[PDB]
Formats: structure tokens, C-alpha cells, sequence
């Protein structure tokens, strides 16, 4: 889950058609549970600050049960597809943070997408 | 780079075909770099240890040119080769440590290998 997910979230960034896989189409059906103003508030606060902080903010809330796990892996793609791969982001840094969140529910997250 | 390397090295890890790219060929050239010995040496402390610890330990090395930047490359995926994708690794934690010491030879880097 933690390299799928990578791929993922990056792929979402980048858009290179080389690097996307269908393992990604379940995974894409995600963003129904992200409502999109809030990504709109994400991004604009990142773009006022010049920092991926505002991000890392977000990610720091609680995960109690796996539909909160689900949102942060959309928000998180969301907010990838959003900023545009010109965007200088350590992206490793919101991995970090997203997996210390969500690592528990990666057995779950498997069988419930695949 | 950051992308390209983070791809790279996960890739290094599953060998899935569906992941590879022929961006991969010029990095996997860096490999004749770093002696098989050291890697092999690596994997048994990292397996004795049951931890990515002695991984993150040879990336916190300081890195004083470009070729000390390629060798960290070369160490980092022949380690996630040879480590086998059972094998869980917090990457996100190795990437941190590796662009840490690498950032800079990225511009460079890119000119050398494309």
C-alpha cells in the first residue's frame, strides 16, 4: 500500500501517462469523499504561504476509522492533481506524515478497494 | 529528480513491469559505481537488526560531489533490489536522508545522465 500509494499521489502530480497503472482507477473512485472546496482552500493557502505546510497541517488531524483514511488519501491526490507538477514539493515529508495516519489501515484499505 | 529517483528506487524493490520506464536504463548504469560487497554487508546488518537502520545510517554519509551522489543512487537501489519487496521499509524515511544530501547534484545529475 505505502508504494501504490506513492506512485499514486505522485502520478496524480505529474499526470505521465509512463507512469499511471489501472491499480490507480480504484483508487481514483476515492475523490467522491473529498468535497472540493476544501482542496480549493488547501491550495490557496499553500500557493499565500509558498510552502507545502499548509498540507502537512492537514494531515496532522486525527484518523479514527477507515472513511477518514480514504478522505486523506483523496484529499492528499486532490491536492497533487491541484498544485501542478511545477510546484517545488519534498513530497517524502507528506508521505511521512499520511502513513504515520494511515499505516494501520492498509490491510483493510486493500480489501475494501481490491 | 525527486519523482524520477522515488519511482526509480520503488521500482528497484517490486521489479513490476507495469512500473518501469526507460528512464531507469541511465540510472541503472550507475550501478558498476558501488561494490557488491557493500551491499551484501548492508543487507545482513539490516537483516540482523530486522530494520532499514543500517540503510539510513549509510545515507546520513556527507556527500561532497557528484560521484559520491551517484554511489548513493547506485547503493539505495541495488539495497532495494536485493532487500525483495516482502520487506517493509518506511521509504519515504530513506528519501528524506538521500535528496537531504543529494538536492543539490540534482541539476547536475540530470545533465550527466540525460
Amino acid at each position: 500500500m505505502r508504494t501504490l500509494l506513492i506512485r499514486y499521489i505522485l502520478w496524480r502530480n505529474d499526470n505521465d501517462q509512463t507512469y499511471y497503472n489501472d491499480d490507480f482507477k480504484k483508487l481514483m473512485l476515492l475523490d467522491e469523499l473529498v468535497d472540493d472546496g476544501d482542496v480549493s482552500t488547501l491550495i490557496k493557502n499553500m500557493r499565500m504561504t509558498l510552502s507545502d505546510g499548509p498540507l502537512l497541517d492537514y494531515l496532522n488531524q486525527p484518523v479514527n476509522n477507515i472513511e477518514d483514511a480514504k478522505r486523506m488519501i483523496a484529499i492528499s491526490a486532490k491536492v497533487a492533481r491541484d498544485i501542478g507538477e511545477r510546484s517545488e514539493i519534498r513530497w517524502e515529508e507528506s508521505f511521512t506524515i499520511l502513513f504515520r495516519m494511515i499505516e494501520t489501515y492498509f490491510d483493510d484499505l486493500m480489501i475494501d478497494l481490491y
